[PDB]
């Protein structure tokens, strides 16, 4: 068994499927998911922290964002809800009329996901399982149903892996003032030893009742209760092996890290394992603001995901829910653009392992990405080249055998000196989807 | 008065009473000893620790076993009870229906022990007083009594010590999976913050309400409350200077240390007071599986406490009674027997020391044990001889005088060489009861 | 650049070269290498650790050995050099005198090693380095000399790795008691910031000096000094990425994990990286009172790798130099068969990954181990089986085709029931050298 | 083996030689001796200690007294030795030419003292003995001599245990400010990792080169090397178990307490092992400024012993010899009338055990003081009744026989009311020295 230490626990790994995986589907979906509303600002790492939580893009953020009096959605909730109305009482109104998990299930299978990770508990504390600590929770008020438990099984009978996140290191719930500034979460964090405890039962109880596959905290872990994970991960893998936990935690484990918009985005291969993960807009949480100006466009999303795998990491695509539980069209569609190449070209992706550099790029400023599988390496480009003379800077082969990737056709190429040369048919440029694909061989 | 520290604390030791009980009584009760069920397995220490949780002697660790599905425990629960009746159920048939202290207290007194200490909480968690920090006590469920408080007040009536055990280190009530390695005891354990203060607010609560003669814990103390120990047993001494403290709270301070079954038992003078404990079978709830074949016999409870003694112990022999307060047939007879046996050579047990040496053997197997008394060495051989001439091995006696214990008959002897041999009249070994005792005076 | 903490320090994993490089050479040369002497006892883990350290295998515990008057050693020490003769003594006739680094690494790299290990300094903390910080070190004594130095550009120029092995948790320099029994371990260590703070500064100088491949502790690092190694490891990654720290070391990162003779031995595949060590014989240190019935067999020692390297592990052996510098042909006759059986299987060992499982076994009994490269799995029996049908117990392939692994001729084979059942021609079953080996392209 | 925990060392307890001996010989001596001199100020405890740093009665103070100028000392230093003689200067004086230690074991064995301990190493400290951890030692400079070995060797040889003293807490070799206030202590101090390392170095030294029965510490030990008591106190036990430590350390364990002058003085029977230190006149070192009136005479020496004895405790009562290595004949006269008087009570005070009170007083207030052994009761008068009639206030006996206890003659007695009412001829009390000694047997 693993011992409750971190020199034995470092002896558990990230487990083979989701190093495999390589595309999993994230869900913020709670009660804000009413309001459903934040200024889409821009992403995380190019607004001004000096304006981000007075102006914050994360819908989810919303409660935060209600106690900042005169913040845009101060005002949009005084106009919209009135000022006698309370967050919490959005709880009420989080009734999911329309939900079906097996529909989720199945949209998320046929974009291409091999894992689901949903909001078990956000900021604001809600709980969407019937845990028994706290009474704010989806089966005392709103949906009156084990949201968690619920799609669990759904995801599970669809074949995929699941997850569960928890916001172990800020809860709305034990806090009154609201974060203005980034150096306030210094000190404006629940503190106490009963919220250490609290979290440590939450996440435990959470690992009785599903066992899931990932355990995704997020904004670090209470520092009274650091030393409880020793136990809890020991607990965790001698129950589920190939269980696996992210890097938010503040303490010397992790099996993967992790990257959110630009934030510790990495530009070449890390040399561990990650996983990066982003809104399909700039929010988490659904926000009715947001148009297709402020969405990855299919194409956009392809291109993340390879330059992901081509990194080593894992993608964790989040879908934001409304309070309904339908997910808005504007997203559906593009799980399913995406869904769609995954099936073309996912061979070059699920399964593989990065190669000897990560990047390249065409004489004329086309991106390339690579992916290996044993000797096969898949080229990536990052578009469709329009002229049959494909000239890749900086690069030289030793292959000997370059074919295109969807029709298998053998294809010409040599080295010119520090690049490599390669024609490809025009007919068969004209047969790719959005990425001009080619398999080497060595 | 005691201060709250290591070093300060070291200044209480094991007070006289204690040192010259030798003898006292431990109770496991509780909801367990309704089922009363164990597989007999064998002696802890002698039983695989890869088998053991898995076939548990102990009976009062039923749940855990009912934790583990297909372990003898299991089966036999579904079979008798059915698998829709969980063990907190118990409680309620948990009701002392013919319990009677005063009967427990003359009973405990003929046996001969000078202290008694009933389990006031085992690892169930159920409590047999009526704390108020948890619903999960007699007072509310089944008996409807304060077992622990009726239980002092007729020990001390009888003349009697009176302690409390508590386990401190286990406690079912918050964990949830079971125990089936010894290394699962590193991490399954309550864990919490809030677990610390139950523990130290229910001993803090004993103390208070009955102000023991023993503080007995078990299973260690919970990491988190370690620090508390120190106000506790400063508080403890300052109320009760002739109060006392065993060794399983793993912490510096301690005013006698313990053995169970084979575990840490000396085979010499250990050089610190210890008490020796063992149930009366292998189990220390009751255990309608066992049968005599389980038990140890008269002869051998009277040789274990002079073992126990010999070598500085006190021994603390358990009984299990039956969920109706009444102690099984075969339990009362030892206690009985042995009671018999302290009537007759008491006087070479209370309130004696150590001697230069705990043990002997002659010349044919017969093995020997000594105490003493001032000037007065007693001479306990393990049986009763059959031969009038004893050959005692690698020892000599400067005495001048050795008596027949209990006829007072001066005896004949003389130093062989490396040996002492002496000349037992077969009218008076055939006076001795289990054991020839003699008695040499220096 | 990494961090100096715990958690950053994780991102650092087994570099690839190590996985692929399978075995190793230790190489403990000592003061201890004069005397050159032990009772040859039996194998770590195999003897009763009540007569360890007085009947010491280990010759390199000479020193302790010594201490303890009235051990076999002592006896031999005496009536060899004399009771006036000190251990420190033997500085001055380690002289190396007939040492050729070249021809060590050629010696080593004929034998089939990928990289090299010596004792920089053992548990008598005698340095084989000028290190600045002691003068009894073998620049100042013995062979004025700096071996860890000279071997090192020897052991590089042959193109093999280099590694550092180093007494962190003992140094018979700082104590004056020897090891009696495993518990004296726990005090009778240097103990003193002093100590902490010279073991940082010479495995520091080493790094400086030498930049090792692999930084190889033994025997735990001083707790005083746990911290610093934070800093430590940070700085050797940040210098050497592509280096490499063992598992003794007492803190939470390691690269690979290690076994010693019976301890710690995986019986099956463990899930991280590891390494096996042992000498040829029963000693690290050369003894000259063992003979060949105290020595694996070229046989054994194949048999031994493989099983290594079909686990996940690398194999560490041991060589025991000559005070004089030169190593005893038992030693060498036996590197060189294993090397002769390398060249001749290396494409099945070098570069490969574990399988789906380690280990078969034919109806009669000869066991089976595997390794893998992509889709090609070899098949290697410990032995050569006589007759033609070989039937392999619990095993089925999806293969289609499966060749004998020396000539590539392809073989008859097919599934019959829970088995695998195959055809090899006494022909090419001729021509294996110890082990029958197959490759199954699936 | 005694473990390097707090948990197991509490296992070992004041050996019983120690608490059987009653009296020893503390002897402060080194460098301070040869200027011998201090402002005979009072005792400890009834001197204000806004005063005491500044007329300190402490002869070995005399550095400490020196850096405060305009200090008596200061004053005295000037005059004497001059404004540029170092205190440190003083060892090349201190020469102990008339030094013979078998003469000073000789009067302590003379004086019925069962054990002796010397200064090793003082606050100034200067040590007595060739430690290697310093060249300020009696071997390099002064007497060039190992004094606490030829001390040692001498106090063995007259048959008594040896202890040593070590100044843990202070040493004004690594200090330049000297102390003026209790509160100074607090912070003028060593203070550093190196000095934590040299005081655990030189009492491992100690217990190595002498194994002493008895390991004195004085004022505290540094914070930084607290930690490093644990393995010191097991090192020390595992190699003499019947060594023993006192209580000036600052950590956990302790085998006996102490108390110096009024500082710490039991007023009844405290319940631990104690011991009582004082010099024979208001300083340890040898202070030429006494005379008689600053001694204690005779009577008041015995009247002490039997004090503390009957409290439980032992006297270490300190000689301070000069620094030609010879005790001053008011020393001598008043430790040899001691002798005189143990010589004669000895068995009413040696291996003696406190009774159920320590004290009691007659009608007329003569003080008693009691002490037991077994079933006989000593009944010990500080002083000689003048009447034959004597009344024992608030005292019943219960032992039918009360003897003379020098003449043995058998006694008239009986229980008056509250009191204790004895018949004494005056031809016995003419015969009794300095304290009618009774003795009852029960
Ligand atoms: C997924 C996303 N996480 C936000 C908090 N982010 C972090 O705590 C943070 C830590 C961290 C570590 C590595 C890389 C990026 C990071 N963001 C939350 O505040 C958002 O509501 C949303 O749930
Ligand atoms: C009396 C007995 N104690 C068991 C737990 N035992 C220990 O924690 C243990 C600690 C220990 C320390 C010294 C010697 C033996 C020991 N057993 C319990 O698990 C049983 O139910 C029963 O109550
Ligand atoms: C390679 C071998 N190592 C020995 C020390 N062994 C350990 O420190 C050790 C500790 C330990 C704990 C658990 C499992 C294996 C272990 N090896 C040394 O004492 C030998 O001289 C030799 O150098
Ligand atoms: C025997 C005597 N001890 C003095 C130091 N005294 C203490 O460290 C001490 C501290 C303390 C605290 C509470 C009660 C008594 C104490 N004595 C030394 O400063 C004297 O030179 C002499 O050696």
């Amino acid at each position: 068994r693993y011992k409750p230490d971190w020199e034995s626990l470092r002896e558990h790994t990230v487990p083979k499927w989701f190093d495999k995986a390589k595309f999993g589907i994230f869900i913020h979906w709670g009660i804000y998911s009413v309001p459903g509303w934040a200024t889409p600002t821009g992403e995380l790492g190019k607004v001004p922290m000096d304006a981000w939580f007075f102006q914050n893009p994360y819908a989810e953020w919303y409660e935060n964002s209600l106690r900042i009096k005169e913040s845009p959605t101060w005002e949009y909730h005084v106009k919209t809800y009135g000022e006698n109305f309370e967050y919490e009482k959005f709880a009420d109104l989080f009734t999911a009329e329309k939900w079906d998990p097996q529909e989720w299930a199945d949209l998320f299978k046929k974009a291409g996901a091999k894992y689901v990770i949903p909001t078990t508990k956000h900021h604001d504390g809600f709980c969407l399982w019937g845990t028994k600590y706290t009474d704010f929770n989806s089966v005392k008020r709103g949906p009156k149903r084990d949201l968690v438990g619920d799609l669990a099984k759904a995801v599970r009978e669809a074949g995929l892996r699941f997850g569960v996140y928890y916001s172990g290191g800020l809860d709305w719930r034990f806090t009154t003032e609201p974060i203005r500034y980034p150096e306030d979460l210094s000190y404006i964090r629940p503190n106490t030893y009963e919220y250490a405890d609290y979290a440590y039962k939450q996440v435990m109880e959470l690992v009785d009742l599903y066992l899931p596959d990932v355990l995704w905290n997020d904004m670090g872990w209470p520092e009274k209760g650091k030393e409880d994970l020793k136990y809890l991960f020991a607990y965790y893998y001698n129950k589920h092996p190939e269980g696996s936990v992210n890097d938010r935690w503040g303490v010397p484990h992790w099996d993967f890290k992790t990257a959110e918009y630009h934030v510790n985005y990495p530009g070449d291969l890390p040399g561990y394992k990650w996983e990066f993960t982003r809104g399909i807009g700039l929010s988490f949480g659904y926000n009715r603001n947001e148009g297709p100006e402020h969405m990855l466009s299919v194409e956009q999303l392809v291109y993340t995901l390879v330059d992901v795998v081509s990194k080593g990491g894992n993608l964790l695509l989040n879908v934001g829910p409304k309070g309904d539980g339908t997910i808005p069209d504007l997203q559906k569609e593009r799980l399913l653009g995406l869904g769609e190449w995954l099936r073309k070209y996912g061979d070059a992706i699920y399964g593989t392992s990065v190669w000897e550099r990560c990047c390249a790029k065409t004489e004329d400023g086309t991106e390339i990405r690579f992916t290996r599988k044993c000797n096969r390496i898949f080229v990536i480009f990052l578009g469709i080249p329009t002229g049959e003379k494909i000239v890749i800077e900086d690069l030289n082969l030793s292959a000997g055998t370059v074919r295109h990737f969807l029709t298998g056709e053998r294809l010409s190429f040599k080295n010119v000196g520090k690049n490599l040369e390669i024609t490809v048919p025009k007919k068969l440029l004209e047969t790719d989807s959005i990425t001009l694909v080619l398999e080497a061989v060595e």
